[PDB]
């Protein structure tokens, strides 16, 4: 209830496939600080299950190696909102998407949302897409973000963006 932008009519089947975390922003610098930061995850693939849920495959530098973790987002009454009984927070909201190029989502903690708001701009190809980065910056003008990271093409093809 902080993020005011949501996708009217999301077809979770069409967002299936491979995605690249082109940019990420959070309300707390320490949330995305170092490579070992708790909410510094890189999306690899979204696989919507027939049941309505969504399987998310992501990379994260855990101990001292790029670990691949599999998280699952259960659907809810609203088609753009998903729950995850996973990392700190619990709600996943899909803000906008044209299905073929970009996707902007934001994770939010229910009780401590301002202390846990991370958002990303997912793109389909390892290219710096200006129109997606503009729409991302847009949906973020109204949010309390304090750190914003962006990645280059060569970095996008590396596991964990090294």
């Amino acid at each position: 209830l902080i993020v005011t932008q949501t996708m009217k009519g999301l077809d979770i089947q069409k967002v299936a496939g491979t995605w690249y975390s082109l940019a990420m922003a959070a309300s707390d610098i320490s949330l995305l600080d170092a490579q070992s930061a708790p909410l510094r995850v890189y999306v690899e693939e979204l696989k919507p299950t027939p049941e309505g849920d969504l399987e998310i495959l992501l990379q994260k530098w855990e101990n001292d190696e790029c670990a691949q973790k599999k998280i699952i987002a259960e659907k809810t009454k609203i088609p753009a909102v998903f729950k995850i009984d996973a990392l700190n927070e619990n709600k996943v909201l899909v803000l906008d998407t044209d299905y073929k190029k970009y996707l902007l989502f934001c994770m939010e903690n229910s009780a401590e949302p301002e202390q846990s708001l991370v958002c990303q701009c997912l793109v389909r190809t390892p290219e710096v897409d200006d129109e997606a980065l503009e729409k991302f910056d847009k949906a973020l003008k109204a949010l309390p973000m304090h750190i914003r990271l962006s990645f280059n093409p060569t970095q996008l093809e590396e596991q964990c963006h090294i």
